[PDB]
Parts: C-alpha cells; structure tokens; sequence
C-alpha cells in the first residue's frame, strides 16, 4: 500500500514532454544518462518538474532539479521529500 514514486512513474514524466513514439530499445536499463541524450540540460525539465512538483504535492526544488543531470537522481529526489513529508 506503501506506494510514493516509482521508476515506472519517472519514465511516464519523461515521455510526457516527448509527445508520442511506440520506440525506445531499453533492453537493460534507462537510468544512465537518460537527461544527457537529446538535451535536457534543465530548461526542458523546469516546466516539466514544475507542474509535476504541484500535482505530486512536492516541495519546489529548483538546485538540485534545475542541475540534475542523473535519471535516478530524480526519482529520489521528489521521491525523498514525499517520504519525510509522510
């Protein structure tokens, strides 16, 4: 029942500003340099996490979340303060 985040939900967040494509050959792991492929330096995902803090009901980190560079990093990030929030 213990459900906050997940790597499944990460990845839905990271699509949703792709758009649509029935791609992607994750035949191991996506959680490598999945920010640093097509460029998202931070301005990509600041919109992004920004309306995705406000629906997850997560603080508003703009250090660590706009100069994160590692996938996983965001997952725990968000992640992290929902767990000491609860």
């Amino acid at each position: 029942m213990a459900t906050l985040l997940t790597t499944d939900d990460l990845r839905r967040a990271l699509v949703e500003c792709a758009g649509e494509t029935d791609g992607t050959d994750l035949s191991g792991d996506f959680l490598d340099l999945r920010f640093e492929d097509i460029g998202y330096d931070s301005l990509a995902l600041m919109e992004t996490a920004a309306r995705l803090e406000s629906r997850y009901g997560v603080s508003i980190p703009d250090d660590v979340a706009g100069r994160v560079d590692t996938p996983r990093e965001l997952l725990d990030l968000i992640n992290g303060a929902l767990a000491e929030a609860a």
